[PDB]
């Protein structure tokens, strides 16, 4: 339309309408001109003594919008309203809007650096709707819409790794290059706006409740089982049985089993002595792939990293966030006091404890001459009639992940939590259209001098979520997420005296309970 | 299936065939089953017609891809063709993955 | 249908209906089982001291019908009726039929070799309508329907050469294999028949007339030209002209030029001395292709190999047939007495003589000090305003050739005469379906023992030709092809005392004349 | 044309473009044409859309054909892609004849 008319309005809200809730968020973004308008091939060799660190890829001059964190859509208080009242939820639709664009030209003649706005410049924008480009959004990386609405953010630069050859920096004949200018995009001048809608594919509700019963003790403690059990042999070797009594859960027959587990190492937070001067890496859990060794946090779903009322944590089975945002490439050594360490202790009635052995079993064949022997195991995968709880979602965590296209997968639920999607919300890429400097003669060699500039604008995301109403018959009152602080020095989830947003705790999702 | 291919609940049914037996010269009666037959064999043609559905490649890769190609350095004979004796030659297994996709 | 009912009838005929003539021919063919049912890769190195002889290809077990000779459709007498009365003709349609098939099984137990017929055996037949296979039909090779209708012929074996590497027997990565069982074919048992129709694409009429005027003497011999010509310089160097007089054809201005010529060597037939003990090959006309030297008879169109009333022949610009059919691979040294040497002397008024120089031209720049010099040339290609006559068609010669698919050609008229076609009459292939011998056990190795057998049947070809009516105003009588023999010892174009068909002369096509 | 391509009687017309001149400060009249201009340049986008017609390959060759394929022994960089500097690389001319046909 025009220069003196606004292309959209500010919307931040939450509208609860029974079975649905609609969240809206608007933020102000700024977009730098990345790479100075060109593609570069980026690469690395073996860094920090690990060739799993090697890669080969491309950085592009595009930036993208990333809103795959819950705090980008939920306020602390609406999150509390959700986890204290519902049993589950899932995303239904998405609507995005980019508007009020402003391109600024920057000129640094004689160290004066003046910023003027360029009314005729454009930004290009497109969404990759067929998933033809490497999807980098759901991998726990930075650059999402901020938690707090008044914050202004920088869009991150799009880049991707393709195939490297033999754990070195070199490409292979299969490494691909994707040119993003090879997709159709819209061009927007200062009076233009971009709009985009999306519907999620039917996914299972997240389970925002904790189990009120232990999986191995579902039998009625008042009645005995009509099943018996082998309990020994007499002085001659003949077998003897005993009836499974009422409430002797250590012996009853079971119908269901706990989920898969792979033992992780346990460390003590706060009080609780640990081995001094250790170097985690050398002894962490790894998986090999293409000849290299990778750490695999947070480990696959089906375990619990903490046992309620204990300070031992299987740290690599844990999501660890920082209480605040950090600068790029920081190598500082943070301590427990700076972190937001999550705990999955409310799944312990169903998920095995990560730092303990998973059980034991027969190692030999007993005979008149050999005594029965058993041996414990450290890992155990899926068996039939197995049940576990998926990892929890936090307000500061990720909403979805793309399920990789390979044609074969098992139980597509991402290790970091959230929804696993075949076709997730498409990537939205954006860049400042290049504007050439003063060029006076002809050359077949591509132009390399540009006017420096950047853009800024507003972005609105509108998500509809479907809720699963809590339907309990528990008599006594439940546990609820509550604002409880002893002698607060500042309000949590609010700006402090400096104006910086504070958050002292990770807020999970399981407060309500249910009988198994 | 471990060996590759499609796993089917109800696969293409087995087609069985046999030469109906023809008894030799039998001159007297016996309750014991006939055991002398005229020896014979059969021959014929068989036609199989299969329809396959394809999934069109939809890439945005910029640079050229790897392709299965007839590449031999100084061929002494044409591969996948009959040789001087008339026997069919095949010097290499041809798989199926040449195109690429981002994960 | 059935064993005791005939699948078709015998048709041999010629029906003249004004502007059209329809010829029908039926022959009896026999088909051997070639190669014993298998494909073989055939090849050759440098034979007779020439690597142009090297090749790499495949023989197949198929045979084919070839009716690309005029005598397969025309009797000597209908041919005479055509060349004495029409100015031209061209093929319009084709209809083929294969019927009355009989498969015979041959058993040679104890040197008795008995032939029985196998009522349940088949022959496979198909036509390559999309020209997907190497077309070998129009290349002057044997195996066509015979001239004489009572003759029984053997179908030739289909084979083809593909690419060889560096003038050696080896293939290249581009050499192709064509499996003919990979086309859809009909199967015929003794009661079945195959039918096939085709329409020729509009082609130019063949020109069956000789020119009644010489191309360089088209001016009226009674009137002078109003054009002048440079005739000399005076003692001072000034140029002088002279008017072109009436009937001085050596000087008139011309509008049109004779066709292209490449000098060929001339040899004397009958009376007329030649160089003794010569070995043609070493000095014949050649063209290089892929590093090898090939002879190229009959040379390209536009020349005349003989000058009327002379016994000098440019033998490599000539079509040479044998008076009778020969056995395969004969290395006998035939003499002029055994041949049917064609002559194109009736094109001499328009086509340059092949054994003479083509003309001459300026070699320097004259000045007061140098005298004008000229030099003759031996070859001269196409120039604008060039005219020539194509080679003639003979009764014992080829009707059509396929124009090679390359995307670029000039004046698609085959050197051997006939019609050049983009899409010629498709090849008709035929083979005896294999029948396995006694096989008692299973093997994954292909069956290699077959019942030996052959087939035979009738084939009818029906061609429609369009004629161009002769429309002359010549007053005096014309030359006609006539049965003239002084003291015949036998009738020509008839069976002799032995029963073998005789033919003592090539019958061309130009008897009628026309003014240029 | 000797260099390859299509020869056209009436080819895609030439598209010419220029910056309209803008005179500098002129204070008096003169019959002599203005020779002082404001210096300037332009920039923009250009989109070309071409429709091409194809001729489908219809072969009966049995054995596999030669194909243009991305084959490099120990690549140091991806061909037909930007390198570490950002400059586009191309190490080979890609012609057009890979498929074969019998003459």
């Amino acid at each position: 339309d025009g220069v003196g008319n606004a292309s959209g309005d500010w919307h931040c809200d939450s509208t609860w309408m029974g079975d649905r809730v609609v969240t809206k968020s608007t933020r102000t973004w700024v977009l730098p001109s990345y790479n100075n308008h060109q593609y570069r091939e980026i690469k690395s060799g073996s860094v920090d003594g690990s060739n799993a660190n090697a890669y080969f890829g491309y950085s592009t001059p595009w930036g993208y919008f990333d809103f795959n964190r819950f705090h980008s859509h939920w306020s602390p208080r609406d999150w509390q309203r959700l986890i204290n009242n519902y049993w589950g939820f899932r995303p239904r639709s998405l609507r995005v809007k980019i508007f009020n664009i402003q391109v600024k030209e920057v000129t640094v003649q004689d160290s004066t650096t003046t910023i003027a706005n360029n009314l005729t410049s454009t930004v290009q924008v497109f969404t990759d709707d067929d998933y033809q480009l490497p999807y980098v959004v759901g991998n726990g990386t930075e650059g999402c819409l901020p938690a707090f609405p008044p914050q202004v953010f920088t869009l991150p630069q799009y880049g991707y790794a393709t195939l490297n050859r033999d754990n070195t920096e070199n490409p292979t004949e299969r490494s691909s290059f994707f040119c993003l200018e090879y997709f159709p995009s819209k061009m927007l001048r200062t009076g233009n706006n971009f709009e985009f809608t999306y519907n999620f594919e039917e996914v299972p509700f997240h389970s925002s409740f904790a189990p009120s019963q232990n999986l191995f003790k579902l039998a009625n403690p008042l009645v005995d089982q009509y099943l018996y059990r082998f309990v020994s042999t007499n002085n001659t070797g003949g077998v003897q049985f005993n009836k499974n009594l009422a409430g002797r859960y250590a012996n009853t027959y079971k119908n269901w089993f706990p989920g898969p587990m792979g033992r992780t190492q346990g460390w003590n937070l706060g009080s609780g002595v640990n081995r001094a001067s250790v170097s985690a890496f050398a002894t962490t859990n790894r998986m090999e792939l293409e000849g290299a060794s990778y750490q695999v946090p947070p480990q696959p779903n089906g375990m619990t990293n903490n046992l309620q009322g204990s300070n031992t944590y299987a740290l690599e089975n844990t999501m660890i966030f920082n209480s605040q945002p950090a600068n790029p490439g920081t190598t500082a050594t943070y301590l427990e006091g700076n972190m937001l360490i999550t705990s999955e202790s409310e799944t312990q009635p169903v998920n095995r404890v990560a730092y303990n052995v998973g059980g034991q079993m027969a190692t030999n064949n007993q005979s008149s001459t050999t005594a029965p022997a058993t041996g414990t195991y450290n890992l155990q995968e899926i068996v039939p009639g197995s049940v576990w709880m998926e990892r929890d979602v936090y307000l500061q965590g990720p909403i979805w992940a793309k399920i990789p296209e390979t044609g074969a997968h098992f139980h597509p639920s991402p290790a970091m939590g959230g929804f696993g999607l075949k076709h997730p919300p498409p990537m939205m890429l954006i860049k400042n259209t290049p504007v050439p400097g003063n060029i006076t003669s002809f050359s077949d060699v591509p132009v390399s001098s540009f006017i420096t500039q950047y853009s800024t604008g507003q972005v609105t995301v509108e998500m509809e979520w479907e809720l699963k109403k809590e339907n309990s018959k528990r008599w006594n009152p439940e546990i609820q997420y509550t604002n409880n602080y002893n002698d607060p020095q500042f309000v949590d989830f609010a700006p402090d005296s400096t104006g910086e947003y504070r958050t002292t705790r990770p807020i999970g999702t399981r407060y309500l309970t249910r009988p198994l």
